[PDB]
C-alpha cells in the first residue's frame, strides 16, 4: 500500500481511549521541534487539510530543560487558557533557541507582557486552578502515550506519525507529505 503500518506511522500496540483527535506534542527546547513550527509550520500545515470536525491539540512537555521546561509547560497552559498561542509561541522559540534571553519564569512572563498580555492577567491566569487542570491534561497526554520524544503527532490516540521515513530534499514536499499522511489517518 502508499501508506503502510510501520512506515509512515506506527500503531500503539496500547490504544488510547478518549485521546484527543489529532495531537502534537513540543518542546519550546526542542531544536526539531522550532524547525517544525518556525521553518516547517506543520500544525498549520496539517490544520488546513484536516477534515471538518477534527480539531487539533497541542501539548507542551516536561522531559526537556528540566525546572524552566516544566515553567514552559505551565506558560503553555496559560497560553491555552488566554487563547493566546499565536501570539507567544515565535517570541517563546525565539526567547529559548535563538536570543537565549529566557532563563526564568520571569523572563517568560516578559514574552507575555511584551504580547500584550497584560501582568495582573497572566499573573491570575499562572496561579489558577484552571491552568493548574490545564497543566494535570497535557501530562497526562504524554503519560497515556508513554512519551520521549518530541516533536510527535498522534491520531485518534491510535497511530503515531513517522517522518524518519521520509524525503526531506524539499521542505514543501515533506510538509505536504505529513499534513496528507494525517489526513489519511484521520480518516482511518
Amino acid at each position: 500500500a502508499q501508506y503502510e503500518d510501520g512506515k509512515q506511522y506506527t500503531t500503539l500496540e496500547k490504544p488510547v481511549a478518549g485521546a484527543p483527535q489529532v495531537l502534537e506534542f513540543f518542546s519550546f527546547f526542542c531544536p526539531h521541534c522550532y524547525q517544525f513550527e518556525e521553518v516547517l509550520h506543520i500544525s498549520d500545515n496539517v490544520k488546513k487539510k484536516l477534515p471538518e470536525g477534527v480539531k487539533m491539540t497541542k501539548y507542551h512537555v516536561n522531559f526537556m530543560g528540566g525546572d524552566l521546561g516544566k515553567d514552559l509547560t505551565q506558560a503553555w497552559a496559560v497560553a491555552m487558557a488566554l487563547g493566546v498561542e499565536d501570539k507567544v509561541t515565535v517570541p517563546l522559540f525565539e526567547g529559548v533557541q535563538k536570543t537565549q534571553t529566557i532563563r526564568s519564569a520571569s523572563d517568560i512572563r516578559d514574552v507575555f507582557i511584551n504580547a500584550g498580555i497584560k501582568g495582573e492577567e497572566y499573573d491570575a491566569a499562572w496561579n489558577s486552578f484552571v491552568v493548574k487542570s490545564l497543566v494535570a491534561q497535557q501530562e497526562k497526554a504524554a503519560a497515556d502515550v508513554q512519551l520521549r520524544g518530541v516533536p510527535a503527532m498522534f491520531v485518534n490516540g491510535k497511530y503515531q506519525l513517522n517522518p524518519q521515513g521520509m524525503d526531506t530534499s524539499n521542505m514543501d514536499v515533506f510538509v505536504q507529505q505529513y499534513a496528507d499522511t494525517v489526513k489519511y489517518l484521520s480518516e482511518k
